């Protein structure tokens, strides 16, 4: 009835609350105060679907729902090769269920109060072994929930789910005002530059009001591995509309009077895709469990970090909650993960690990035949709420050709 | 907001039970009266693991849970195949949390009154084409929910994923009192022949109270297809001690005084898998669509059954109810059962389909594993649960070989 948990983030605080409202006693590390992260740097574009929301809205914690702009279906468009500024491709379809991004410099602050509010223990430190040894000692389950922290690397690589060892994109974001809302609906618009990168935008809540978060991805090595030279918050809003109007210049045109939200909405970086085995054991022989980014970490191109995250800690917290007073050995901390990967996250995974590749025949003709075929625009935009729905046919070209069949004849 | 449902069976009253709590109007077709069907035959043995008993307890329909016998495990053997009345593998795994098994005889009927009490309309009739093509004109969407009735043949059958075109197995049930309790805890007591088949038996609750379900099923032509000569209850109580003196002596040991609960307490059959495509269309053009059973059907011997049906009327629950105003057309139809065949229903599917056909070598070595690497065990006990994760391991030589190593690292 006594839980640790390292790191005071989407996951942590959202299973620290949980375990909270069912009586748990939570002890929590956090190496920020509220206040330097409702100030600092961006740290996501987060981008939350249906079910990821409605995790949240069952635990009680939907504090922005009503002010958050809504994000109501997905975009997808590529540049024409040959004909100047215009696009090949270019199509929506809507979600069934909306999705919403709220900052998480405004989420975490919140939850941090609350969970203070509800009878956690926040310790500020930034932890380390000692620490975990400690919490070991004095507590039934001691998690590290600590993102891409440095901590999050005790735990081991696990090689075989991870196909890569390097960054396969250069990102950036930058949170603006001023851009023109999209119509008639707003979308998640996503912008493929064949062999180069990609550009997303769509409305977001932060710290000043709504916003749109642009996006950028870029091949590295490619034109848009392109944020090096950017030194001044001036600098990156420039290099942002640069790529737009190079790259996009449909979306430029709703750009033409955009501003920073504040000096902070700006980030740039890039990291490997890597997964992680979930059991730790310390110098002592003691044991610790990890936590959403800890154990499986992927690429922002599917914008489903902050999606597995919550997914995450409710399968985490379930399965505590079936334990009961049961021992949480490492045999149970490894059914707990399996549970997650197996059942959910290594279909994510595998789905976001292919986009980043260059895209085979087979995905560029269901990129296409979505702009003809409705039903297969619709499955598009609603797998970002279960990427489980694109198997076995977005991966295989036989089954590709069966489920725009299957589409074509409803649509 | 008028919604038709053909089949007042498992699926089509949970569906209208949500429905009607959620304010819409729903007619359905019943084939039965409910005092019918408390006294008739057994449809089943109806074993429903935590995630589908949660689906009714979250609608409030969880009336049995107080009084039902809980099923706590999951248990495996296999007779020796030198040692005479011998097991060669015998081993148990606990459910993380609790299943139970209320006869459909009790659930249905009582599920249709509570239907009346809440509004719903129910009409008395053997319903054909003509009441599709009634309910189509007075209702904006009319689902087919007959189970394995004639009616659902009207749906064209998917040949890509139905790999079977006749039954697989040879089926009985019996319906018991009087046999000993499982120490120290109850569970699914899976014994499975090789080469001949299967017995399955565990606590339910039926008519005349708590009782044990026995459950045969039989590899067509072998030494249990063995029902076509029996013709009376009498029969068939000695038919099924028969099959246990002859395979599972330790077994029989527990059913020294077993009786029938009711005459009616007793099943013998045999069908086919088969997947359907989940829109059909009318003769006046105008489109139903199909529900749990009558689009995936699977043989028994995974238990799955039910718990799909649990699972596919709350996929399809939520998909009405997100649609709001929206057209309920063929588009809409065919994407709601996308999501629950490729988000969930393919797995079990796969995974039934393939525990049917004979036992490979690396699955034969998992199973004698399992009773030396008790969390193994335990993943398949709770793969029971959420068969998405037996996959890639389950069905893959190299991948059971890396899972055993993982269950074996923290036994
Ligand atoms: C550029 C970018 C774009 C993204 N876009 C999206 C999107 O659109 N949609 C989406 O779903 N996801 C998106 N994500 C992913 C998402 O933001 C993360 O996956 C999510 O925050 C993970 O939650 P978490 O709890 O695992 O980690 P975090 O939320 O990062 O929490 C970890 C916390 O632990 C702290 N910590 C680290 N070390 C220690 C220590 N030693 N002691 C104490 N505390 C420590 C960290 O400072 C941090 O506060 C994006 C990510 C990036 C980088
Ligand atoms: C031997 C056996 C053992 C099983 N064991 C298990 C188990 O342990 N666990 C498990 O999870 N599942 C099990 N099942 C499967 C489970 O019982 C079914 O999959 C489940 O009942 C399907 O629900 P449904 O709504 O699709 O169909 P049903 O529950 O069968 O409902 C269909 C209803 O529609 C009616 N109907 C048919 N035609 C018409 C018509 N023209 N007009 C009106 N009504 C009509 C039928 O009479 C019936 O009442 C078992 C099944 C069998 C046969
Ligand atoms: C930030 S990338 C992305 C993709 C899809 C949805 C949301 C975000
Ligand atoms: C009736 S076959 C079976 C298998 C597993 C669980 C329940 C039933």
């Amino acid at each position: 009835k006594r839980i640790a948990i390292v790191g005071a983030g989407q996951s942590g605080l959202q299973l620290g609350l949980g375990l909270l409202a069912a009586g748990y006693e939570v002890t929590m590390f956090s190496n920020r105060t509220g206040e330097d992260i409702r100030r600092g740097k961006v740290m996501s574009s987060q981008c939350m679907f249906d079910t990821s929301l409605q995790i949240e809205r069952d635990l009680g914690l939907d504090h922005w729902a009503s002010d958050c702009p809504t994000v109501d279906g997905i975009g997808l468009a590529v540049p024409h090769p040959e004909q100047k500024g215009a696009k090949v491709i270019d199509w929506a379809a809507r979600l069934n269920a909306s999705a919403q991004s709220v900052d998480q410099r405004l989420k975490i602050p919140a939850w941090m109060d609350e969970f203070q509010k509800k009878g956690g223990e926040l310790v500020f430190k930034d932890a380390g072994i000692d620490e975990l040894e400690a919490c070991t000692q004095s507590h039934d389950l001691t998690l590290v929930a600590s993102g891409k922290g440095e901590i999050s690397k005790l735990f081991e690589r696990d090689a075989h789910k991870s196909p890569y060892d390097k960054p396969q994109r250069a990102l950036a974001l930058t949170y603006v005002k001023g851009m023109a809302p999209r119509e008639p609906f707003s979308a998640v618009c996503m912008n493929l530059i064949p062999g180069v990168g990609e550009y997303f935008v769509f409305p977001a809540l932060t710290t000043t009001g709504p916003c749109e978060i642009m996006v950028f991805e870029g091949v590295p090595g490619g034109p848009m591995d392109c944020w090096a030279d950017v030194k001044t918050p001036e600098e990156h809003l420039a290099r942002s509309k640069w790529i737009l109007d190079t790259f996009t210049p449909w979306e430029a045109e709703r750009c033409k009077d955009i501003e920073l939200t504040d000096d902070n909405g700006i980030l740039a970086g890039r990291f490997a895709p890597t997964v992680r085995k979930p059991v730790a054991t310390l110098p002592s022989g003691r044991k610790v469990l990890g936590l959403a980014d800890v154990v499986v970490l992927n690429d922002p191109i599917t914008g489903q970090g902050s999606n597995n995250a919550a997914k995450c800690a409710d399968t985490y917290l379930k399965s505590i909650l079936a334990r009961g007073d049961g021992a949480a050995d490492a045999a149970w901390m490894q059914q707990t993960f399996d549970r997650y990967w197996f059942g959910y996250a290594q279909w994510v995974t595998q789905w976001t690990n292919m986009l980043l590749a260059p895209p085979p025949p087979h995905v560029l003709n269901l990129l296409g035949s979505a702009g003809a075929v409705p039903p297969l625009a619709s499955a598009f935009a609603n797998g970002f709420d279960d990427p489980r729905t694109f198997f076995p046919w977005f991966a295989d070209a036989a089954e590709s050709e069966r489920y725009i069949a299957t589409c074509a004849a409803v649509a």
